[PDB]
């Protein structure tokens, strides 16, 4: 039972833009600042839901305010006076786009071109995140937007709904997340925008993070033709189970991305098939 027309008396709300397991986001137009923004709002068929409600204050609403041109800026948290009750609220820079999760439906597979470079801006976000504190520690195609103007831009930093799909072993375990637990987790999501697929599937969470723990990913040239070797060797550096064994940063990554984007053989060790 619905969302109000406006918060605050200041954000007009417009259409909406998306929803997940917890929020509905809308275009508002903010008419103090005169700036359109998403306002991310507690969804209004959880909102009375104790549950819900004291996950949205916790999670959502203590997303990490960053500056930088590849993250998803954070303005401003409120709640509004509902006669359903509080109504919980977070707001942020706008983007006109869609996530890599929309993508990878749509469209299948990015060429390994486009790919390279996304996730190569993604790189950039991140290692901005870490050298300012904050490990990422949901990285996931949800969590990354593409923009009407092409540019790549990730949100919802530093939170403690959603999938196992893309934690590191050392999460498998809740173990300690460091920026190498990020680098895993953008190693798949690089691994489903080449192949059209995440590296582990499975019936249940508790399956897949199995897999995360215990079982090599297929190399990403046996999945989806048209993938080199030298993708091979970025993309399962990225997923080793070691951290010891991956990228040690995002920076490191990204080198190994710009060399393969460059037609220059990749730093990480060679993957053979066939
Ligand atoms: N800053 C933004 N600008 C434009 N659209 C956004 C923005 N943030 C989120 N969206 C849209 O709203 C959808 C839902 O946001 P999410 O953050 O995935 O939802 P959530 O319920 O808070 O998160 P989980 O991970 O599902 S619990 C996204 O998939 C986008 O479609």
């Amino acid at each position: 039972m619905t969302t109000p027309s406006h918060l605050s008396d200041r954000y007009e709300l417009g259409e909406i833009l998306g929803f997940g397991g917890m929020s509905e986001v809308h275009l508002a137009r903010d008419l103090r600042d005169h700036r359109d923004v998403a306002v991310k709002v507690l969804r209004a068929d959880l909102a009375r839901d104790p549950s819900f409600y004291l996950r949205f204050r916790r999670e959502a609403q203590n997303a990490a305010a960053l500056n930088h041109p590849a993250i998803v800026a954070v303005y401003d948290t409120g709640e509004a006076e509902t006669p359903a009750g509080p109504l919980p609220y977070i707001v942020m820079e706008y983007v006109d786009g869609v996530t890599l999760r929309d993508i990878v439906h749509t469209e299948g597979p990015m060429t390994p071109k486009r790919a390279i470079e996304v996730i190569a801006d993604a790189c950039q976000a991140l290692n901005f995140s870490h050298q300012n504190g904050i490990i990422h520690r949901d990285v996931k195609p949800a969590n990354i937007m593409i923009s009407a103007t092409n540019a790549v831009k990730v949100m919802d930093f530093g939170i403690a709904i959603g999938t196992a799909q893309y934690l590191s072993p050392e999460q498998a375990r809740g173990d300690s997340v460091d920026a190498r637990s990020d680098v895993y987790s953008l190693g798949c999501v690089l691994y489903e925008v080449l192949t059209g697929e995440p590296p582990f599937t499975g019936d249940s969470p508790v399956s897949v993070a199995y897999q995360h723990v215990r079982e090599d990913p297929i190399p990403p040239s046996a999945r989806h033709e048209g993938l080199s070797a030298d993708l091979d060797a970025v993309v399962l550096k990225a997923l080793a189970k070691n951290p010891e064994n991956r990228y040690q940063t995002a920076a490191e990554m990204r080198a190994d991305l710009v060399r393969v984007h460059n037609g220059e053989p990749p730093e990480a060790p060679k993957v053979l098939t066939d």
